[PDB]
């Protein structure tokens, strides 16, 4: 309810696919290129507030390569905003996640999702 009604719209489509509200600030004022290692700590909840993911249960953080669709587009598009020790919220439309196939059972066809996103580090 706080990301949906004051969530800046990150997508270029001002569809608001992607809400952002910082909650952490970060320490570098730069953020990582595509193409650059990017390294998270995440959570993962649904609508219902239910738990579907977090990078904590193993404490292991999730690496990927930022602009590559190798994560759901809210990613690619949220993380690419995010500067060096920053955590944000992400609200994030079907679209911009698992659309109407979801990812079950974990996730619902249609499902919005929210994420905490800590960005621990990326490297070009």
């Amino acid at each position: 309810a706080t990301v949906a009604e004051q969530g800046e719209d990150i997508t270029s489509k001002k569809d608001r696919g992607v809400l952002k509200i910082v909650k952490r600030v970060g320490n570098g004022e730069e953020t990582p290129m595509i193409g650059d290692k990017v390294y998270v700590h995440y959570k993962g909840k649904l609508s219902n507030g239910k738990k579907f993911d977090s990078s904590h249960d193993r404490n292991e953080p999730f690496v990927f390569s930022l602009g590559k669709g190798q994560v759901i587009k809210a990613w690619d598009i949220g993380v690419a905003t995010m500067k060096k020790g920053e955590i944000c919220h992400l609200l994030c439309k079907p679209e911009y996640a698992y659309g109407s196939a979801g990812s079950l059972p974990k996730i619902p066809s249609n499902a919005t999702l929210f994420f905490e996103i800590e960005l621990l580090d990326f490297k070009g």
